[PDB]
């Protein structure tokens, strides 16, 4: 008796096509820097409640120019890791915090940014490659998803749901700009959800 196929839960004609085309997620390649903070989760180090979707804001940038300003920057915001089109960077290990989301978020959440992409074949990828590394992250880490979106309990956060639901801060992403893909929020979870299901073991790679 074969692994089931993961039925998504979410229609998605672009999940559709990231799995059909058996699109593979790039190495997670690290990008540390030494004076960033090393802090503890609020339950301590290596204690993540979850991760939390961002991205950058900017339409313009490139994952390199995001990373050089942010290691300039650090002390107004750092994160974690970065995903584009092609790169999966990681700029902060995620046993310690990174100064994405907030006061009280930050000592919470891992906080991965998504880079602005311009075509449809990158962005797909970027989706994919956040949701490798999400997965990754919650199948390392014990913690199995559950979207916090609507109730604000969870492991799988955006930052809207972070501004929303526990506060100190205010941004809305990711929605408008997965909206400007013709993509959301809830088809990220659900792919995040199938590779995390993947890495365990439980539904069949593509
Ligand atoms: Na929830
Ligand atoms: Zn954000």
């Amino acid at each position: 008796t074969s692994l089931p196929k993961y039925k998504p839960q979410v229609n998605s004609s672009i999940n559709d096509y990231i799995c059909k085309n058996n699109l593979k997620a790039p190495k997670i390649e690290e990008d540390y820097t030494s004076y960033f903070p090393k802090y503890a989760y609020r339950n301590g180090v290596g204690r993540p409640e979850g991760i939390v979707v961002h991205d950058t804001a900017n339409d313009r940038s490139t994952i390199n120019g995001e990373i050089s300003y942010m290691k300039n920057n650090y002390q107004n915001a750092f994160v974690h890791a970065f995903v584009d089109g092609d790169r999966i960077i990681e700029t902060a290990p995620t046993d310690y915090l990174s100064w994405g989301v907030g006061a009280v978020g930050n000592p919470r959440f891992i906080n991965v940014e998504i880079v602005h992409t311009h075509d449809y074949a990158s962005f797909a990828r970027s989706m994919n490659n956040y949701a490798d590394y999400a997965a990754t992250q919650l199948q390392y880490y014990g913690l199995k998803p559950d979207s916090a979106e609507y109730d604000g309990n969870g492991t799988v956060w955006t930052h809207y749901a972070v501004s929303k639901y526990l506060g100190g801060t205010d941004h809305a992403d990711p929605h408008g700009y997965l909206r400007s893909h013709n993509y959301s929020y809830d088809q990220l979870y659900d792919l995040i959800n199938e590779k995390y299901l993947i890495k365990m073991g439980k539904v069949a790679p593509w």
